């Protein structure tokens, strides 16, 4: 409830993000001028569907591990029972990784950083999931227009994970209290930075979960 407590939560959220964000934003930004040549692009397109899914499933799985570390460094999260930790991470972790991808997305030319250089959608053609790739590019383009800071990303992804509506929770009221305090931390932070305007602009509920197709499920077969 307290203002000092709310400030402590904000620093808690931002600290854990800063240590689990995986790639440094200043490196991502420095590399925007480094674009795959047409020859390097064609090299990705000549991958087999399986080879290209093995590569992307490696990335997705790596990124989930970091989101799991992110959650476990939040003080309120380890207080929850382990069942509820599982239910939240299972239902929310892939959605956080998708949000985290907006940092690798350069809205200026509609390219994404991938394995060392920026490339267009055509780079993922060998997945055979054009619709999906397109939908992900359009979602990142939406988030990039908000000019999220690292702190704002940290707080937003916290609210993706800490959702009292996930079915299967056995201490619903605990996660509700946590969700409410995180909403207060988010709103408080945005007021102190005069950035409350973004709340109206956030992607609507459901559209982010709409991203997660079965294309990105059952990835164990890829090793
Ligand atoms: C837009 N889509 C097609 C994607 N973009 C991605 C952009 C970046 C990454 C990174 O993994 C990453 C992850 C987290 N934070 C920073 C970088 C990455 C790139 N270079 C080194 N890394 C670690 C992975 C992406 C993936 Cl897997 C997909 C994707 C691939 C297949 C299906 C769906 C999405």
């Amino acid at each position: 409830a307290s203002l000092t407590e709310i400030e402590h939560l904000v620093q808690s959220v931002c600290k854990s993000y800063r240590e689990t964000c995986q790639l440094r934003l200043e490196d991502l930004l420095r590399q925007r001028s480094n674009i795959f040549s047409r020859e390097e692009v064609t090299g990705y397109q000549r991958k087999s569907m399986w080879e290209m899914w093995e590569r992307c499933a490696h990335h997705l799985t790596e990124a989930i591990q970091y989101v799991v570390e992110f959650a476990k460094r939040l003080s309120g999260f380890m207080e929850l029972c382990q069942n509820d930790q599982i239910v939240l991470l299972k239902a929310g972790a892939m959605e956080v990784v998708l949000v985290r991808m907006c940092r690798a997305y350069n809205a200026d030319n509609r390219t994404v950083f991938f394995e060392g250089k920026y490339g267009g959608m055509e780079l993922f053609r060998a997945l055979g999931c054009s619709e999906l790739i397109s939908s992900i590019f359009d979602f990142s383009h939406s988030l990039s227009a908000l000019h999220f800071s690292e702190d704002e990303i940290a707080l937003y992804t916290a609210l993706v994970l800490i959702n009292a509506h996930r079915p299967g929770l056995q201490e619903k009221r605990k996660v509700e209290q946590l969700q409410y305090n995180l909403e207060l931390a988010f709103h408080h932070h945005l007021c102190k930075t005069h950035r409350q305007s973004i709340l109206a602009k956030l992607p609507p509920k459901g559209k982010l979960r709409s991203l997660c197709s079965q294309h990105v499920e059952r990835l164990q077969i890829f090793q």
